């Protein structure tokens, strides 16, 4: 069910039509870095997750930052006999990337899978050919499960692998220290 | 790639659409053997045939069912589609015991995958079974299918116990090679 997150000057809020066009407008402003993406660019990959999220299929979230949306992300691809869950579709403005607002957004999705929805996975997967999210990810000590080939086109149609990474509810307490180590440096 | 129910024949093997009335005869198949299907999560359950044919309404699966001289014999779906790719899984596979080492799982893979490859122009199609299922995996290797990793905490066995799955895939480049090794085992 649906849920909005806080830390400080970040909130992380269900995703409604009245986010999209300003979604899709910082999108278009940052394509460059949003490269390695589907179709960040396009209206209807919006659309799909909130109607994704009327099905139970996804928890669509936008990221505010003292109230200004600078991205968005999600939990999705529920598999509730487990459970587990994945975090995906997420993205930044540029000027967010390094400011330890990742690790602020996967720590609050993270604590909120594990300890409240008490998942026994959560999983997340990119670009083989993007580097700097495969940092990020690694950063957090998800374990590398490996390389899904042929699974995804980047923003200009390219075929493209994934990694694929996971978290078990044994290893949250690894990667939350982890986390709340960056925090504090 | 559209994801329409189809058939798919091969001599005496018949690969057809799963229907509500199918499923009672596939749940008692499955009680009848209920020792090989134990790595399985819910094969027994007559909700995850009938979720596989509701999903098929909106587009999610295709459930099949496996006929030998029109005999129900067994299962398998198309499921996990990936419309961007395209892409899919081949799972939810299970045959009665007597037919296991019968050659009978190198046909349905072998239509399967060229109705993926040929038709639908698939990049990927994948398959994953249980890491305590050592005969699946050995058959998928069979296939020639590549192991991509071990996922952990990805399953429930059907007695309800936490496994990992092993991840295997075939891309359209590989499916060449996997066709043709395949039809070195087949006659004409
Ligand atoms: C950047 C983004 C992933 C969010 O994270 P972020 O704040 O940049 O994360 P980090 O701050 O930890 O930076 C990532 C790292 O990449 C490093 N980096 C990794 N590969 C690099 C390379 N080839 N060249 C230069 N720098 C590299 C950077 O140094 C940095 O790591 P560091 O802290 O060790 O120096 C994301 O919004 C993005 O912009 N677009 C795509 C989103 C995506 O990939 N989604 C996949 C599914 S969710
Ligand atoms: C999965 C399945 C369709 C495979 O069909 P099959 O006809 O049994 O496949 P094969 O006999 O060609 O291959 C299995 C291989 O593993 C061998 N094998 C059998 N038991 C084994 C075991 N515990 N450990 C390792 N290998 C084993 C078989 O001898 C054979 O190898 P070989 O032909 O080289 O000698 C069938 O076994 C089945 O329905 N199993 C129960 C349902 C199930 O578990 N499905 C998994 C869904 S992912």
């Amino acid at each position: 069910l649906p849920i909005t997150l806080q830390r400080g000057a970040l909130r992380l809020e269900p995703m409604v039509e009245a986010d999209v066009p300003e979604l899709v407008e910082l999108a278009d402003a940052n394509r460059e870095v949003l490269q390695y993406m589907s179709a960040p660019q396009r209206p209807d990959w919006y659309r799909q997750a909130i109607a994704d999220q009327r099905e139970g299929r996804a928890l669509p979230l936008v990221v505010r930052l003292g109230n200004r949306i600078v991205g968005t992300t999600r939990f999705l691809d529920f598999m509730p006999a487990l459970p587990a869950c994945e975090i995906g579709g997420t993205w930044l403005e540029q000027s967010q990337h390094g400011m330890g607002l990742n690790a602020s957004m996967k720590y609050l999705m993270l604590r909120h899978a594990f300890d409240s929805w008490q998942m026994v996975r959560v999983q997340l997967k990119t670009a083989a050919s993007n580097l700097r999210s495969q940092r990020a990810i690694e950063k957090l000590g998800a374990v590398r499960e490996g390389v899904l080939r042929n699974h995804r086109r980047l923003a200009g149609g390219r075929l493209d692998d994934s990694v694929l990474y996971s978290i078990t509810d044994h290893e949250w307490p690894q990667v939350k220290a982890a986390l709340e180590a960056g925090f504090s440096g």
